[PDB]
């Protein structure tokens, strides 16, 4: 029924022998995903069908993602108002879905799909349970909260913010306590006074070194106070005082926002 265009479980560019081009996923539950397909919204990337027979899910086709988007602008870096354009829209995609009762979970740049109209779509939800990189992970799960809620996707949108305005990944380890680890030398480590309950958590060792706080104005230096300050608010440790996406998008940050196109080259 498809005809394979190329590599992109695993994900290919196919072709409908209806001609339309899209994104073809490979897995090798089915009630509760069928009912992606009418929930939209245009910073989601599109579900067009699932197909039982091996799962098979069709997705609309985007030619390019943030990952190599910011690989590509590395040299002079993304243009704060694109930054701002699309934190507003991966923010207003979040908003969507959390109110909805759906987790992305595994939010990270190479999963944000871009277009040449300006657009930033989520993509790649880690819908199943419901090297692998640890980079975006929030530390409740790091510390083996048993039940995620939406406040993991904000910590991970948070990461991508700082990423793509420092041209760096923010917390790049490469191991469950080498994340963690990382996290806590820059944020400090946690404790009962900023996270009540954290010294509870499944995988809390009370031998975890104890690290003072950085300063932000360190951590994301060119950014200005109102950039800086909703993404403190997005990477508060408790997840209960961590800023939500519909909160987010009222913050002072977003008051100048606009929709500049991006230079693509496909
Ligand atoms: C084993 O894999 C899976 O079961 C699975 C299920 C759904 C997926 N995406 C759904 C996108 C979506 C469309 N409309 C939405 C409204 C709200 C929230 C999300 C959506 C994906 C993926 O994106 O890969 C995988």
């Amino acid at each position: 029924n498809f005809q394979k265009v190329e590599k992109i479980g695993v994900v290919y560019k196919a072709r409908n022998k209806t001609g339309e081009v899209v994104a073809l996923k490979k897995i090798r539950a089915i009630r509760e995903i069928s009912l992606l397909k009418e929930l939209n919204h245009p910073n989601i990337v599109k579900l067009l069908d699932v197909i039982h027979t091996k799962l098979y899910l069709v997705f609309e086709f985007l030619h390019q993602d943030l990952k190599k988007f910011m690989d590509a602008s590395a040299l002079t870096g993304i243009p704060l108002p694109l930054i701002k354009s699309y934190l507003f829209q991966l923010l207003q995609g979040l908003a969507f879905c959390h109110s909805h009762r759906v987790l992305h979970r595994d939010l990270k740049p190479q999963n944000l799909l871009i277009n040449t109209e300006g657009a930033i779509k989520l993509a790649d939800f880690g819908l199943a349970r419901a090297v692998v990189t640890l980079w975006y992970r929030a530390p409740e799960i790091l510390l083996g909260c048993k039940y995620y809620s939406t406040a993991v996707d904000i910590w991970s949108l948070g990461c991508i913010f700082a990423e793509m305005v420092t041209r760096r990944a923010l917390f790049p380890g490469d191991s469950e306590i080498d994340q963690l680890f990382r996290i806590f030398r820059t944020l400090g480590t946690p404790d009962e006074v900023v996270w009540p309950g954290v010294t509870s958590m499944p995988d809390y060792k009370p031998s975890f070194p104890k690290w003072a706080r950085q300063d932000f104005s360190k951590v994301v230096p060119p950014l200005d106070e109102d950039g800086r300050s909703l993404l403190s608010q997005m990477l508060h440790y408790d997840p209960n005082k961590r800023i939500s996406a519909k909160a987010a998008l009222a913050h002072p940050f977003f008051q100048d926002v606009t929709k500049p196109v991006p230079h693509l080259r496909l």
